[PDB]
């Protein structure tokens, strides 16, 4: 198999967002679909071997919750082209917009989030970078895993520590998981009454600051509450995985109306 | 670069159809799948070639409009993994539960039609059997392309029918395919219903003296869509239109 796109198939449309590590612009190819893109006559050493490693990762998925890859193309200039969704992120809808959704549907998203990371995990792909922006809301209905892009919120204390070489792990990933739950059952960000970003790194590092549990909706049932407390422990150990994760969403889900 | 199976990660579950080119269960990995396995003790040569085939076409799509390939093993049976849809095909909303469509989406399903269809081609795959029962409508908005089988007469080409060739098959028959499904979607009927007599309409679509009534289309199928039909209907393959025109085609009269 290849994924190589011949040059001009592609055609670029309006740009959607911008930053040194790539262009991204909504494009025409069988369709509608979203390209990223190097914004630069010749690439680097460092830029080509992270678009190999981007795209080596992104063709060994395949599943209903992960952005779909289309293909790549280096021919014109370096480009990655995956599926156009259709509506916004996680993080457009609780914090920018302020979408409410039901109780139901919040639970809902949360199990679809869960089952494409444990389907990375299955597959040995730490994500690394998870997080309500992220996270789109295909459709109005189906889950879409990706990386629209440092973000302390949804980061391990492990992670921020750092200390270690290689600090993240799947139960990194669940930590940030855990975060995002905190942003479905209370509609809001980490943290709130903090302004200054290196106390919360400075005390996120060092234990003395959680996230405020008890700012969660009132109907959010307590098996899912305590489901965030154990995903959000400080030590990675106690952590679950995804698998029990999965599974303890799809138990309190169906114990429901 | 490999898409095998570890043994045993699957869970079958419900039976949904079974013909002999395998048999279709509802199932679970990492969530709600399809699960095409063959049911026997040991497969023949050329049984195990058709599953290679097939795969070998599935693994080359990466396409919203194509059902989703995710996997397959060999391992205990051979046996192929796709997402699960939910909801039904074009067949059974058009002719079975009769679903009354608006415009606007008729024309956005025979777009997205059109979309999977072009990726195909581009890709080098000719379908072969096209017609509304392959056609899943997921989520009762997306067009998802596939086999679902549990032959099929009414959206067969002429040259196709007449049979004069090892292979008949082209991207213009995939075309005609394509033709009838948008009779279906524009009338909410199969064609050719005033027949009784399977032989009578083989042997005339053959020949050239039965041809859809396209008087029978809504009111408001504008006049784009109906010549659009005529020409993916014509008898001759030649003057068949290919998929970039037919996508473009639409595409003008939808944005309008
Ligand atoms: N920005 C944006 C954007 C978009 O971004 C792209 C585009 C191309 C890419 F290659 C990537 N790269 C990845 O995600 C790859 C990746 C990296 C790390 C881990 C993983 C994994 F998870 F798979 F492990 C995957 C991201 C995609 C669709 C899309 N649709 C939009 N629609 C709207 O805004 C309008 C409707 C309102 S914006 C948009
Ligand atoms: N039957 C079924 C079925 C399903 O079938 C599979 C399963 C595995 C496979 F390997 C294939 N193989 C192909 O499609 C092969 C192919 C041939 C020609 C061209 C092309 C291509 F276009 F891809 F090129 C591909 C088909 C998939 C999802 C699904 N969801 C359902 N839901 C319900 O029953 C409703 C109650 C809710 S039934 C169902």
């Amino acid at each position: 198999d290849d994924w190589e796109i011949p040059d001009g198939q592609i055609t670029v449309g309006q740009r959607i967002g911008s930053g040194s590590f790539g262009t991204v612009y909504k494009g025409k190819w069988h369709g509608d679909v979203a390209v990223k893109m190097l914004n630069v006559t010749a690439p680097t050493p460092q830029q080509l071997q992270a678009f190999k490693n981007e795209v080596g990762v992104l063709r060994k998925t395949r599943h209903v919750n992960i952005l779909l890859f289309m293909g790549y193309s280096t021919k014109p200039q370096l480009a990655i082209v995956t599926q156009w969704c259709e509506g916004s992120s996680l993080y457009h809808h609780l914090h920018i917009i302020e979408t409410k959704f039901e109780m139901i549907k919040l639970i809902d998203i949360a199990r679809q989030t869960a089952q494409g990371m444990d389907y990375l995990h299955a597959k040995s792909i730490i994500h690394r970078d998870l997080k309500s922006n992220n996270i789109f809301l295909h459709e109005d209905l189906t889950v879409k895993i990706g990386d629209f892009g440092g973000s302390i919120l949804w980061m391990a204390p492990e992670v921020i520590r750092m200390q270690d070489k290689n600090p993240y792990s799947f139960q990194s990933d669940v930590y940030a998981f855990g975060i995002v739950l905190y942003e479905l059952m209370t509609g809001q960000l980490p943290y709130s009454n903090i302004n200054n970003r290196d106390q919360i790194i400075f005390m996120v590092g060092r234990g003395y600051l959680s996230p405020d549990l008890s700012k969660v909706r009132s109907n959010c049932p307590k098996a899912m509450k305590r489901l965030m407390a154990e995903c959000l422990k400080k030590k990675r150990d106690e952590r679950p995985l995804f698998p029990q994760i999965l599974a303890s969403i799809e138990l309190l889900a169906r114990s429901l109306p």
